[PDB]
């Protein structure tokens, strides 16, 4: 009872296939009785750049600027920019964080990379001394990604290599590092090339999966699993 | 008459990344290379991929698709001038160096947005016309990366796994995809942790390698190189 879900959504176009996957997730989780929140990064015009503007008032060291150190101190002293702290409050509350994005250069769009860079700061998401000691432990995360390339292109012997290869920085380097349990990713291959029956199939496979995500076991987020 | 582009992503000129950038400029300049630096934070480079990147009529205003609309805008010469400025720098370069701190096992978002917006279809690749037939064929690229984690942490049985694991999306998914020959990356491990002499050692090791980069062969940018299966 009482689950909270955050969808971090990174697509420019509401009528896009990513938009449809986002809306189906909202409708399905909402129908289940979940509390749902969406961060529509493009709609918020989310700032992706990691700068000194992220710290309100005086800097820890004005002579030489170190983003990691200065955000860590600002977090502790409650003087991070309000857009960062609004996102952190959403993450703190969520039991599950879904990231919904098109694959850009085997990775996340820059706007979503900037959300990770700015929101997941030391003191909040991890400290030194991460992974299993990571501060977001107990939370689930699940990447829902769309690609331009077909499934066949993303195999061990295909041009792009296994899709698990590009997931490692996101799943292990980021999500696991912060203490998340990672659910198996949802990959919708090459929707722009797909038939309208296929696109419907992939959208329904997504909603079908959402009906039972609370029963899913996390993946073993290991080198072995990805490689 | 070699031309070099450094795409540089650090907020602070006094940083370790700034030092590596400066010795690259100094050393390449001393050899007689033509050198350009794109200092992204200093340019306040726009990382977001939006419809502002296209001037003039969208091909399909009703449903906006960034890849389609930028491809068409490239061909029509209606991309925003900050994108076209960077493309002219890439077009002219024999060697592109990326210099950046590792952020979440990847590039900082500002540099990610440079890749997302500069390397568009028609310019960097076509469908078909990618990997070994990518449009930037004949050009060299080199990642010069700094990390918070030490070398021990970035081994096969280290906490982070091998450093080559995180290089795949950049080296293969992006640089090789666009037709670049990729040189072996320069990784400067954990400079904030290092001693004064070890930081100097790492700077001098970069300088020293640059003296001879024109003699280097590219790596085999393969799954086996990155992953050893
Ligand atoms: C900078 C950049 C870098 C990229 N790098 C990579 C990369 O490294 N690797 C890779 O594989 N790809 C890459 N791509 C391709 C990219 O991942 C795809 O273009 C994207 O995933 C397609 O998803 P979409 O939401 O944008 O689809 P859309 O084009 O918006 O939708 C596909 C079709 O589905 C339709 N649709 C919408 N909703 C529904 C619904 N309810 N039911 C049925 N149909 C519907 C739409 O009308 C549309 O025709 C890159 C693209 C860009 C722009
Ligand atoms: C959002 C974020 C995400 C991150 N994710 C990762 C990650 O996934 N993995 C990881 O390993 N790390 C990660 N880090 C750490 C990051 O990679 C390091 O902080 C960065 O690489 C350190 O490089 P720097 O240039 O900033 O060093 P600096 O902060 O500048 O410090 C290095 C020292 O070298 C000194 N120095 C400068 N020039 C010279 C010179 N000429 N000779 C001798 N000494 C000199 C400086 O004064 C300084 O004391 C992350 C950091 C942030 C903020
Ligand atoms: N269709 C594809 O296979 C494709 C398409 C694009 N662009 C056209 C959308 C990109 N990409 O931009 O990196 C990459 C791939 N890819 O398989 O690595
Ligand atoms: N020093 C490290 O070990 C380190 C430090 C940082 N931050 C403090 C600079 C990050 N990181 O930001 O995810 C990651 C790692 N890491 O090895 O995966
Ligand atoms: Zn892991
Ligand atoms: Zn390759």
């Amino acid at each position: 009872a009482g689950k909270k879900v955050l969808i971090v959504y990174a697509h420019q176009e509401p009528k896009s296939f990513n938009g449809s996957l986002k809306n189906v997730a909202v409708d399905e989780l909402s129908r289940q009785g979940c509390t749902v929140t969406v961060s529509d990064l493009y709609a918020m015009n989310f700032e992706p750049r990691a700068t000194d503007k992220d710290i309100t008032g005086t800097l820890s060291n004005p002579e030489v600027f170190n983003y990691g150190v200065e955000t860590h101190e600002a977090y502790k002293q409650r003087s991070l920019a309000s857009d960062i702290t609004d996102e952190q409050k959403k993450v703190r509350e969520a039991d599950l964080v879904i990231f919904q994005f098109p694959l850009y250069w085997f990775s996340v769009p820059a706007i979503l990379k900037g959300w990770m860079d700015r929101v997941l700061c030391q003191g909040f998401a991890f400290d030194i001394p991460f992974y299993d000691s990571g501060l977001l432990q107990g939370k689930l995360a699940l990447l829902s990604v769309t690609t331009g390339g077909t499934a066949e292109m993303y195999t061990k012997t295909g041009v792009n290599g296994d899709s698990r290869y590009f997931l490692w920085p996101l799943q292990h380097g980021t999500l696991h590092f912060c203490g998340f349990k990672v659910l198996a990713p949802q990959i919708s291959f090459a929707p722009e090339i797909a038939s309208e029956e296929e696109r419907k199939g992939m959208v329904a496979a997504w909603s079908q999966r959402l009906q039972t995500i609370w029963k899913e076991e996390p993946i073993p987020c290991t080198a072995h699993w990805h490689f």
